[PDB]
RNA sequence: AAAUCCU
């Protein structure tokens, strides 16, 4: 047969993609059906027929999965912020464990290495310490909410499910004040309006709140009066920042940062020590599981008093300063000035005078450290989704480091980079996934690579 | 490809 647009066909889902979309096969075409779990009988409406693949919609459910979550509140967030909410939490952990095993095989050619089960939350809800929230006009009303997948169409929402309840109350309180003061929301198509987004970071243990008003222009009309109101409702707001982003882009922040009130940072704890976090600086969104993520990497590293650690992709120096008292030297690198400046202050704040940072790209610092004659025994790395470059992997091999711990939020690039480490004499010993992002497709992973000879 | 969604 020859399928085409708006044809209803009975199919069976036999797999999930890494992003969470159901996979079905009909006449040599791999169809990707949204909101469809494995072993489900459905009438699939064909959306777009392609050369080798296809795309579909569930027109009717004939048989649903035993592992389906019927929660109506999570179903609203499926095409968006909680794209594995419709799968039950035990199976999310099995799914993410499978993704690490499948990716290490398909990319790296590895089938005989320990990938233990994913360490999940006891209560997998209300976890995010940061929350980026766009502001838009919906039916002539200023609304805070979330975009649907593959769009900038704002779905208004108050209860975010996966975010801190206090952050939800702050963004709802900010929404009301933007309505009250009559500040115009940013229209993306028209290129009109002031208030683009709202970023609200809140410490997991401390509870100290930052607010960032992302805007098109520098001038915000009656902002000091608007700031004065949120302090009465939420005294824990130690800082209110302003970011200016005049360009038309999917990216949130522009260049110019300003301090409208109080500090230019919040303070929050991880493990024993305290850490100052700036607005543009990175902070692990799930502090509870990030502590378990670090403690896995720290135990995997098998640290000694005479070890020399490299914490590449430092951020605010959470991993490095957590182990600096238990080792001889700690060397870190971080591209963003605001993050590495926190990192230096965090070392001083916790009486750590052996944490030596540099502001550069990771590959550049490794070339310098290799040239100037540093002798690192352990290499801890925690890059973004894109992962490591070939320069860094080759340079880090030439240092003659005993162990390398790879923390990642994208197994695809991790499996690619591990494949190159195997070519330069580093065997992959252990792997341990940790669920930093419940109710979503994203998988955090730690991986001990140990050297031969 | 840049951060939970944010083509
Ligand atoms: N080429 C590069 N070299 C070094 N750092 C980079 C980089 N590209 C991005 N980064 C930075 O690396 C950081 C990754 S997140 C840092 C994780 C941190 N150690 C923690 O666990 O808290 C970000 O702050 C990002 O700005």
């Amino acid at each position: 047969m020859m399928l085409k647009k708006n044809d209803i066909v009975e199919v069976e889902i036999v797999d999930l993609t890494h992003e969470g979309a159901g996979v079905a096969k009909v006449d040599g075409l791999v169809f990707f059906v949204e909101n469809a779990l494995p072993s489900e009988k459905i009438l699939m409406r064909v959306l777009k027929v392609n050369k080798k693949i296809g795309f579909g919609k569930v027109e009717k459910y004939l048989v649903q999965s035993p592992h389906r979550n019927q929660d109506l509140d999570l179903a609203y967030l499926r095409s968006g912020i909680a794209d594995l909410g419709h799968l039950s939490y035990p199976e999310q952990l099995k799914f993410k464990t499978k993704q690490v095993k499948d990716s290490l095989y398909k990319i790296a050619g590895i089938a005989d290495v320990e990938v233990a089960e994913t360490l999940g939350m006891e209560h997998p809800v209300k976890y995010r310490n940061k929350a980026q929230v766009p502001v838009r006009r919906v039916n002539g009303v200023l609304e805070t909410g979330f975009f649907r997948k593959n769009s900038h169409n704002l779905m208004p929402l108050e209860d975010f499910f996966i975010q801190d309840p206090v952050i939800d109350q702050v963004v709802v309180a900010l929404r009301d004040l933007l309505r009250r003061f009559d500040l115009k929301p940013y229209d993306e198509k028209e290129q009109s309006g002031l208030i683009r987004n709202l970023v609200v970071r809140r410490g997991h243990y401390s509870g100290q709140i930052m607010v960032v008003l992302v805007t098109t222009r520098p001038k915000v009309f009656r902002v000091d009066q608007l700031i004065e109101q949120v302090i009465k409702q939420f005294p824990e707001i130690v800082s209110v920042m302003q970011n200016i982003n005049d360009q038309n882009t999917n990216a949130i922040f522009g260049k110019e940062w300003r301090t409208l009130y109080g500090q230019d940072y919040i303070t929050d704890q991880m493990l024993g020590n305290d850490f100052q976090i700036a607005g543009p600086a990175f902070y692990q969104v799930n502090t509870e599981m990030a502590e378990k993520l670090y403690q896995t990497a720290i135990d995997f590293a098998e640290l000694k008093k005479d070890d020399v650690i490299i914490d590449a992709y430092s951020g605010i120096g959470t991993i490095g300063l957590s182990v600096a008292k238990h080792v001889k030297e700690v060397y870190g690198v971080e591209l963003i000035p605001e993050a590495v400046e926190n990192s230096q202050k965090n070392a001083s704040l916790n009486k750590i005078t052996n944490a030596h940072y540099v502001c550069d790209t990771a590959e550049n610092a490794m070339k310098k450290w290799l040239k100037e004659g540093i002798q690192p025994t352990v290499i801890l790395v925690d890059p973004p989704r894109k992962g490591l470059t070939e320069s860094f992997i080759k340079a880090s091999a030439q240092t003659g480091a005993d162990r390398i711990a790879y923390i990642s939020c994208n197994v695809a690039t991790m499996a690619r980079d591990i494949k190159l480490y195997q070519e330069l004499g580093y065997e992959l010993k252990k792997v341990q996934p940790v669920d930093l992002f419940p109710q979503t497709h994203h998988v955090q992973t730690v991986a001990l690579l140990s050297k031969l000879d």
